[PDB]
């Protein structure tokens, strides 16, 4: 699903364009420049700006609607009322003067980083070498446009999501409509470059304005494990578990050491089985394949035990009404209970079979739980597009990556 990145955020241009429009409908947006004494000047008054496709890398490409204005070179007069230039511009992150741990995504015309694609439509004269030279005297008014495309929060209450390195990229598809987006690596200072910038269009959907894609690893470590590792009795606590790397984004859950199961009462006695090696890897996109093995000693016959082997597939489950993530039992392709005894003593062998079969059930049963995260909290945790929270989460998908989707209000 993802592309070698750790957490990817994304937003509809259809969304930001609109918050852009009434940031402009605030109306204090006139641009003046006069080159002296080169006899040049423009006064541009803006109707609307509109982000469009064609944006490559850091850059946005945007349609500029002028509805009042002028422009003079060498005693030549041209009123810019209605001309519609098309620019490409750079965005970069700007640290904040309030909370510096909140980095802020704004326009940036430093020093160079504005290109003119089309000059105007279509009320112009070909002789527009001067308009372009001059409207790149945009820069003088860089500070005037302080629009916040997204707030990005390092040092949030959710620590595993905190980004160390991260950068902006615009996704334009093959069909026309699009969403731009922001890519990160959390905590880890990995190679970073060269990583791709290609993004999964899956992140957004027809129903959803904002999307968030969590890598498989982060999901395993910070979403599944925390629940699982506390679903198995008081002598198991995730400190008992490792998550092992297979890629820098692909990961398997193995046990760090012996897992001490809680006590099961069979007939008159309590038994305390122990799983010795444990494995949970992600399988067929949305299912978990669990593969454990261990034993259970017979209390009172210490040196007579039952060897326990299970394979058990569980499945992701999403409840769109209460926004709950769930895993249920899909199959139990292996539940093998094989008592170890010799000759005559069939009588313990039989309780060994029975404690074995009870223990296996206990195991499986623990693989069927419901996570407790607040996913609304999660999507809103690091990136808030346009300095805004998301009201409703529209879908959650586990297809190798872990994807949360929603609408802002």
């Amino acid at each position: 699903n993802t592309y070698g990145w750790d957490i990817v955020y994304g937003c509809s241009n259809r969304v930001v364009n609109k918050h852009l429009k009434n940031y402009i409908d605030e109306n204090k947006i006139e641009f003046l420049y006069s080159d002296i004494n080169k006899k040049q000047e423009i006064k541009m008054i803006f109707d609307n700006w509109e982000i469009i496709n064609g944006g490559t890398s850091n850059f946005l490409r945007i349609k500029i609607f002028i509805k009042e204005g002028y422009f003079k070179f060498r005693n030549t007069t041209v009123d810019l009322s209605g001309v519609i230039p098309i620019l490409e511009i750079k965005l970069d992150f700007f640290n904040d003067a309030s909370n510096p741990h909140i980095k802020e995504l704004k326009f940036s015309f430093g020093n160079k980083v504005i290109v003119s694609d089309l000059s105007g439509k279509l009320y112009e004269e070909d002789e527009f070498y001067f308009n372009k030279l001059l409207i790149s005297a945009f820069i003088n008014n860089e500070k005037q446009v302080s629009y916040i495309f997204a707030s990005l929060n390092v040092t949030s209450n959710i620590v595993w999501m905190n980004p160390k390195q991260f950068k902006f990229v615009y996704y334009s598809p093959t069909d026309n409509n699009d969403g731009y987006l922001c890519i990160l690596s959390v905590v880890t200072n990995r190679d970073i470059s060269k990583l791709s910038t290609n993004v999964d269009s899956s992140i957004l959907s027809e129903n959803s304005e904002v999307g968030l894609l969590i890598s498989e690893k982060l999901f395993m470590e910070n979403l599944l494990l925390p629940k699982l590792s506390s679903n198995m009795g008081s002598n198991i606590t995730s400190n008992n578990f490792n998550v092992i790397n297979t890629s820098d984004t692909t990961g398997i859950i193995k046990n760090k050491n012996t897992l001490n199961w809680y006590g099961i009462k069979v007939a008159a006695l309590y038994y305390y089985p122990e799983i010795n090696d444990f494995s949970m890897e992600l399988f067929e996109g949305n299912k978990l394949k669990t593969r454990l093995s261990g034993i259970v000693k017979l209390t009172g016959y210490e040196r007579i035990y039952s060897k326990l082997n299970m394979e058990c597939i569980t499945k992701f489950i999403y409840d769109n009404k209460n926004k709950k993530v769930s895993f249920e039992i899909y199959s139990t392709p292996i539940m093998e209970c094989r008592p170890i005894f010799g000759l005559l003593d069939g009588i313990p062998a039989a309780v060994a079979k029975s404690v074995g079969n009870w223990s296996l059930k206990s195991f499986r049963d623990s693989l069927a739980f419901e996570l407790a995260n607040n996913f609304t909290d999660i999507i809103n945790d690091i990136v808030n597009w346009n300095n805004l929270k998301i009201s409703e989460v529209t879908n959650i998908i586990l297809n190798v990556g872990f994807c949360i989707q929603g609408n802002m209000n």
